[PDB]
């Protein structure tokens, strides 16, 4: 019934609201990770800075989908942001692996959303997803895979020197 | 028979020529609207400035399509630019509503053009439409819907104060 | 019935509307010419730039007459902009000759308009036509005649080298 | 068992975690409000900007309490962020009144937290709450009360002109 | 088996490796052309500069596809770069025509690659091809067609003055 | 039969063409190495940057010999650029050792070329090889030997920390 709505299916609107909830959840997971590494018994400041920056980026992604929802005449329906799976992320390597798993989950959701927008013949939504989300997801997954590989090769879970030097040289 | 033509169907060429005429028509409609608000008995200078700017933008859109037609080896066939439906646009609110209706007409034509380019397997034409036209149309429709909503809430057709203050504060 | 209208005859108003239509037609003809020289099988970029600049100038001329029509309390009545006579302008020399013919048509219409404004004793309209249109028309006709002479002396229709070097040295 | 923990009671730690959840909830409520006013049928851009700025401020407040929790050797335990009470905030005045109610809820929670820290003889926590939260809350409550008063005096729920001019002059 | 691979079919990976080989081949063809025009018995310095610039561009295109292959978790498999078809390119016009034929070959390969990525439902690969390759190919084909048209109209193969002046004025 | 050719034997011309092919091959080997270290399961960015820089340098060396071939009136005859020996370079140390072996191969070819130019009494070709290639080769071999020594002393193939810190401190 919106005066600006055109070629915007209800299923696309619902999937955009689900993706908003997902992006907000990812922001909250990265916030949890960031303040894990700020703990006195962990104390990796550049890990904390990295994951805080990621949480702010995911908040920006969610706000951009909300802006899209209003642009197409859809209506934003927000849900509870579930707490993350862990309070103790146990190491820098484990947190990078969980971040990698999370970003691949987000990517898969975006590919489902693009498939839906293609099936409903919504070229503006397809192009929005392609230009603003898919390449950013691919780049994030590649960066996290690079970090996981470098931590593993340096012997990260056993050797705290590996996590320390990675914090200094890569994330610093 | 053009030496540069590749993967460019005749139906796509004809639809691009129709879209060129459509964009030129929209430019002429906005020119009419702009000099309606320049009338002494109407006298809304920022409405006039807004619609003149829109007229020039639509001319740029048409020239971009013509450029595309030459880039793909198609041949531009121009038609008469029909005169707009009204000479008297009757109010700022009415003109914004007519502009909204016009932009949704333009958007529907572009979505038909994208569906045609998808059916003819022309990825360059699809990406051209997505990157240069679709988002711009969505943004224009959202802006015009915002203006119509603000004018209606201010009591625009009865109260000339509403049109005056909208001219000053939003369009100024 | 306009509160601003003074010494402005109805025949002058109708002739101004006809001149607006004619300036818009000239702008559309120059747009056609400009994208003719942008074609891959023609490819004279500075001819295209020259005629695009002329189309924008003619649009400015039309908008200035519309501004005059509102200044004097007349009412703008727009008509269809007819398509130009040709889609294929066949050469740079032929397009310059057609442009020359067009500008002399525009000039003759303006001289008819000045004769009408003189007969109706409208000194403001006479001075408007003299200051903004007549000297610009004679300068345009002189420039186009210069271009036609230079192309003909260079052997333009047979020798493509003439059109090429004119594109580079005069229009570039 | 933290090596940094000194004079930091478990009840204070639990109340800090509750306050973190409450600040995150407030950020999510303001995000909801901000994109309500971004809707095409509402379209108050400066209301949207104001509430988005408030959401970012509440996120900063939550991150500062998380930083405090790590500074004192407490452990952050995050909970679900509940969805806000409304999706449709119905007007600028209603949203300001709900924001006022929310900020007074946040202030009451902070006063309970200060009473707890006073009863547990934790001067650092008391001073943290006083310097970073209490003045900011009373300034926020005073500003929102000012906005509510100005909207009501302008006749906000009936007259959309009041909301429009408040959006322009106070929030703009 | 790559930790970053998601929605990336093996056939897409193989087609990306074929496209890498083809871009490297095109770079080598343009290198051959560039040093043809550097010969003492040909001596067209701006033709040489133009084709050397094209060879460096094609090298950049190949490196960007290799980057893409690593980003998606595919594995680069390089092949022999075949020698170009000619050592003697015989004229500036013939070299421009061969360059045009080459770019249309590259464009057809990219359209096959986009059709494959569309059939395998890989939106990131489709968007990568659209944003980085298709419009660049269309622009290159249009530019080369323009050059071929201008050389032919100037009488290029018989008249060396045509090639000389084109070298100076268009490519210089 | 070239008007420029003087004191330039056919055997020297053939050996210059062989050296061009060898420099292009070396550029392609370094390109392969560079995008090996860009892989997600390798992820040594400064190794990738180093070998990409080397590939561009070898391309410059090849273009300089092509320029020499045209300067002396010889004629460039290009051959296929063979694919490198490996797709998987297995470690930073192994890639540095292969690069060292490659540069010593290139150096031996250049010494054969200088011996040929000395035997044919071509002082310009001898001086060209001495000034532009021989000192650059011995500097490259010395640098690669330094890198291999430093990697071996740090325990490179077993310890990934060695490769990581070398990537950061020496190549970064």
């Amino acid at each position: 019934t919106s005066q600006v709505r055109q070629n915007y299916h209800q299923d696309s609107e619902a999937a955009i609201n689900r993706q908003i909830n997902l992006e907000l959840y990812a922001s909250y997971v990265y916030l949890s990770m960031s303040y894990y590494f700020d703990r006195d018994d962990v104390a990796l400041k550049n890990f904390a800075k990295y994951f805080l920056h990621q949480s702010h980026e995911e908040r920006e992604h969610a706000e951009k989908l909300m802006k899209l929802q209003n642009q197409r005449g859809g209506r934003i329906f927000l849900q509870d942001i579930k707490k993350p799976d862990c309070d103790d992320w146990e190491s820098g390597l484990n947190a990078m692996e969980c971040a990698l798993h999370l970003e691949k989950n987000v990517n898969q959701s975006l590919l489902e959303l693009h498939k839906l927008a293609t099936d409903k013949n919504d070229p503006h939504l397809c192009d929005f997803i392609e230009t603003h989300y898919l390449n950013e997801q691919v780049k994030a997954i590649k960066e996290l895979g690079d970090h996981v590989t470098n931590l593993r090769k340096m012997g990260a879970p056993e050797s705290g020197l590996a996590e320390y030097l990675f914090d200094k040289h890569t994330l610093g």
